[PDB]
This record gives structure tokens, C-alpha cells and sequence, in this order.
């Protein structure tokens, strides 16, 4: 019909929102992810989803010690995966194992191996992002929250992930209305945002931090708010 950006342009201090989000929650940016191959970060994101950061990083540890090579948690079949995700903690095994698992025997029926190593190899170009953003996004049960951030945490690409916190807060800052899913809302941060890895990934992080930390889903922070002046939904809140 026509690009999101047309029919909801940005704020004239949209530049300012960033820079505050920055300023405040990220002024030192965390490290990309630099695992030994991609399809590595794609599970620690699965990991991560749903998940405390603190069982996440416990299940990494413990699946890596259990499986020092992903071929051998094919072998295993989701059912020792899943006893090696609950092992350390987890709430939701079944389901990440039959997840983890589609995912590794898709790669090793169609692909001869459980590598995603050629995704480094796309050019970075505006096709080349794209082609292995589709790379990704064939994988079954990988939704497009989880292609953006593999794009942006372990490839370097500048896709612009947004996460529920965030995207709650910008909801909130009516930048984007409610309306839109959270597929729009990401299209939407793509074309307002300059094509640049690190401001992405910049913005990724400081408005995680922002809408977790601050713009709570109950009982936001508003008054500490660096967005204060900008925001219509402090009103109602304070
Ligand atoms: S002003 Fe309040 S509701 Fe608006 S983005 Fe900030 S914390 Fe969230
Ligand atoms: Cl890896
Ligand atoms: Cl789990």
C-alpha cells in the first residue's frame, strides 16, 4: 500500500530520543557476539527467549559441556536435549528441544551439515543482508524477532531487532500506534534508522535497558524518564 514510514513519520526529536537512550543505558556498548559459528548465537537466543538471563547463561554452559560439537545433540534427538536443557533449570525444555532439534536435523537433511558459517558470506550490501535474512528466516520455527537478532548480535548486519520492552515504550512515546504487531514495528525502526551496525545495535540495547528498566509494563518509571519531555503516556501514568 504504502511504506510504514509514510503513513507515521517520526518525531522531529527522534534523533534526541536515541541519543538519550544511549547517554543513559548503553553509554559503553556490550561486545557483538562472536561465537565460533552463527548457528551457535541462534541457540543462545533460544536460549535467552523466555527465559531469566541467568538460566540462559547457565544453559549455555551446560549444553556446551554436554555437546562440545552440535553434531553430537543431533545425535542425541530432542530428548536429550531436553533433559540437558532441564538439567541446568530451564521451564520450557520440551518445547526448545523439539525447537533446537527441527532446527539442527533442517541443516544436516538439507544442508549436509549443521553449520551457519556461509551466512558471513553474503556480501553487505542491501541484497546481501536481505539474502541471509531469508537464509534465517527458512529455518523451522525462527520468527523474525529471532532472524533481526542473529543479524545484528552475530553477523554484524545491520538489522534493527526490537524488543517487547522496547517496543512498549515506543507504543507508549506513540512513535508507533498500537496497531501494529511487532513485525510492523520493526519495519518501521529499519526505515527511519540510518543503515549503520553499531547505532542499531546501539538502539537495540539502550531500548532494552530503557523499556525493562524504566518504562516497566506495570507501573513505569516515568518521572526518571530521559524521554520525559517527549512522551504522551507520562501524563496518564504520573
Ligand atoms: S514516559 Fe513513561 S510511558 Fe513514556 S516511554 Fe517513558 S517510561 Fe514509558
Ligand atoms: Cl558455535
Ligand atoms: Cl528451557
Amino acid at each position: 500500500s504504502r511504506p510504514l514510514s509514510e503513513q507515521n513519520p517520526p518525531p522531529v526529536w527522534f534523533g534526541e530520543y536515541l541519543s538519550r537512550l544511549r547517554d543513559t543505558y548503553a553509554p559503553e556498548l556490550p561486545p557483538p557476539r562472536q561465537f565460533p559459528d552463527p548457528l551457535g548465537g541462534l541457540i543462545r537466543t533460544i536460549l535467552s527467549q523466555q527465559n531469566t538471563r541467568r538460566v540462559a547463561q547457565r544453559q549455555w554452559e551446560v549444553l556446551t559441556a554436554t555437546y562440545p560439537q552440535w553434531e553430537a545433540a543431533l545425535l542425541d534427538g530432542p530428548d536429550g536435549i531436553e533433559a540437558t536443557l532441564k538439567s541446568a533449570g530451564g521451564g520450557l525444555s520440551r518445547m526448545k528441544a523439539d525447537y533446537i532439534y527441527g532446527i539442527l536435523a533442517h541443516l544436516q537433511e538439507h544442508h549436509g551439515g549443521l553449520s551457519l558459517r556461509f551466512l558471513r558470506e553474503f556480501p553487505h550490501t542491501p541484497e546481501g543482508h536481505e539474502q541471509a535474512r531469508q537464509a534465517l528466516a527458512a529455518l523451522p520455527g525462527v520468527g523474525h524477532k529471532t532472524v533481526a537478532l542473529v543479524l545484528l548480535f552475530d553477523l554484524r548486519r545491520p538489522a534493527m531487532p526490537v524488543d517487547t520492552h522496547m517496543e512498549r515504550a515506543a507504543k507508549r512515546l506513540e512513535l508507533v500506534p498500537a496497531a501494529w504487531n511487532s513485525h510492523k514495528v520493526e519495519r518501521w525502526y529499519a526505515e527511519v534508522m540510518p543503515a549503520d551496525w553499531e547505532t542499531r545495535f546501539a538502539l537495540h540495547i539502550s531500548g532494552v535497558r530503557h523499556g525493562r528498566d524504566t518504562c516497566r509494563s506495570k507501573h513505569p518509571l516515568c518521572p526518571q524518564c530521559p524521554l520525559r519531555e517527549f512522551c504522551p503516556s507520562a501524563s496518564i501514568f504520573e
